[PDB]
């Protein structure tokens, strides 16, 4: 794909609503496609002004599976969707009833990736993990790849690890939808580090790097 | 409660997105608290122009529990709320994958109410039932009201009528939380009653009618 | 139905297996399937003896519709389905991760019905309010019935309630099956109230009272 | 661990019953646990005679983590757990209403492991591909293993095989339960791969063959 290059840039918008907290997100990064890296830094402004509400966690993975490293043989499902571009949708469904819906359109022009999406959390419990900021981080996950019905979904229990040490299970259930019809890939495997890091101690500023390689199973 | 009277009028605003389908809807009705009664006139106007792209159905329930007939003796938490305003929020878990999230804030300035939503739906199968409108209306159900938190739970398997005959099931679960403490009543169900009908070909412009009563268990 | 008279008898026997705990529960009652009620003792054996591991709430709605109270009009799936018989399949998926599956089959003789039944339940957390038998039985609840592919289907969110006040979450879906076909009832409702008396210290004698009347919806 | 050897003996039991139909199994087997393989060859009698009623790839993962390829370095949490034991208990929610409990205790008498289990499943649509035996085996998976409340768990979206070629989702939760303390691992994921070989039409008898390695995360 002479569309995707070895350097890319990335420009993000977010328009979300977790627990009745409206708020805005915009964000600016760079990432190697091919290497299967990117780094970004974004920048939360909630409706009301004032901190982050909840876990910047829980929109951290909403924030582009280009950012792949795929076996050069292996039919590489989102790279061949540029420059049309994508849609995703995600169901999050975490394990004390907070439940959160995003769906996401991704478009290129030149070296640039244009992130729109919408996000919605609801029903989290005022004292859990979310609301209550206590997370640390995704511990890194293996995203399950299959092709059902002309798309390819992922699955997959992910983690959010605590700050004391312990866990809080999350399961994702997504759609991966191309504007134009593309090769498709067989079941394979999407192993993901994301890493956050909060620039300020409202957690309003903040950055992730993601590494991911996809593996034949 | 002096501020709810036996004759309200209520208008809506609604911000939603299905299967990535922007829209936003707008909508006037007038209804009887005390009898449990209501009746209101919606216009969905998608982003891109064009007929609803879904099933109405998913966005009804959303479009409360004020007009619910309580019986004198038993706390009505959603009348006690009243001039402060409340918000809800609820999940649907629909039998095939799709799920939708919804968060709402209710004010109320004279005999009228003022509804404002936000509606989150993703993952609904491209053929299936809610993207096919191929549904009727919801059956009637038993919401089952309990106390856990400081707040009013509901949780109900609700069952979505189909063309044919058939059923397409989903979980609801909503948090009703009250800007100011109220009397919580004890566990409880609401027995409801609610009718679409569609006043377009497109189905943009719909009317819905519901009746609720509360039972004591 | 000449077969099912206005009183009758019942026997039980259950095998099961809750988190690695064998037992078996043998016991024996009476009935007024017209009039929705029946009373039974039983009484838990423990492979390993001792008291009773777990909740006998988790077994309590395994140990039969056909005592309901049905309005003479509606077709009655439960006793139109004798003499030949029925078999039951239910699912409990409870909130905090425990699940149980039980399967059962009534037979009848004369005035007695045989109820033959197989429980599993695994995953309860070991403090919770199964293990630790914290509850002190069901909420009444509306399970919802329809008709799905020639069965009956039985869903509903029941409550289990708790010794201090609160309450624990159980989601109920069951398959009634019946051995010949029968006249199949339109969507409706089924009441019930179920209580439990221990008859011993450690729980293992018990006795169940219950009551439940259909209602058109 | 001098308990457990290069080359191990395996011998099985399993009392089942899916949607009603009961059944026993029989199995023996030979393993390699530090090179994570082992290979069976099971009997399975239905209650009632006759071929076998469901798929069996159901039961297969019922059929040992001890054969698990893991690092030196790593705590073993299963090799580790002998010659005490260990006890298992897994949820398997699948994606068309179908549950299935199993809980099995695993013991071991020089290089011999016995392997007693209980198997439960209800709810299977009568014709999915449980029913109809319409599968042909998982595709390889990674569970991940988290460390909760002293025990270890495991929890994976995993996919049965389809005849045509599609796949039907089953999410595994499941207990890793030790007879006595041992030194517990960080959180990690298992890859495993298990091949089901039909050795008679019915599927009545059947060979399994798995091969699984730990990876550090």
């Amino acid at each position: 794909n002479k569309f995707i290059g070895d350097d890319m840039k990335m420009t993000y918008h977010m328009d979300g609503c977790v627990n009745g907290h409206y708020f805005t997100v915009k964000g600016e990064g760079n990432g190697k496609p091919y290497e299967g890296t990117q780094t970004s830094t974004f920048k939360v402004t909630m409706a009301n002004g004032g901190p982050l509400a909840f876990s910047f966690d829980i929109l951290s993975t909403v924030f582009n599976r280009c950012f792949t490293a795929y076996p050069t043989s292996m039919p590489d499902y989102f790279k061949q969707a540029f420059p049309d571009g994508m849609s995703y949708e995600r169901t999050f469904t975490y394990e004390d009833g907070g439940v959160a819906t995003a769906s996401w359109e991704i478009s290129l022009k030149g070296n640039c990736f244009e992130h729109k999406s919408t996000f919605h959390g609801v029903n989290f419990p005022a004292d859990g993990p979310v609301m209550a900021k206590k997370t640390t981080g995704w511990d890194p996950s293996f995203e399950k790849m299959t092709v059902c019905d002309g798309i390819l979904k992922g699955d997959v229990t992910a983690f959010l690890m605590l700050q004391g040490g312990g866990n809080y299970r999350c399961q994702f259930h997504t759609s991966y939808k191309t504007k134009k019809p593309v090769t498709m890939p067989p079941n394979h495997v999407v192993e993901t580090r994301i890493a956050r890091t909060d620039l300020d101690k409202g957690g309003n500023s903040v950055q992730l790097t993601e590494h991911a390689v996809a593996h034949i199973t």
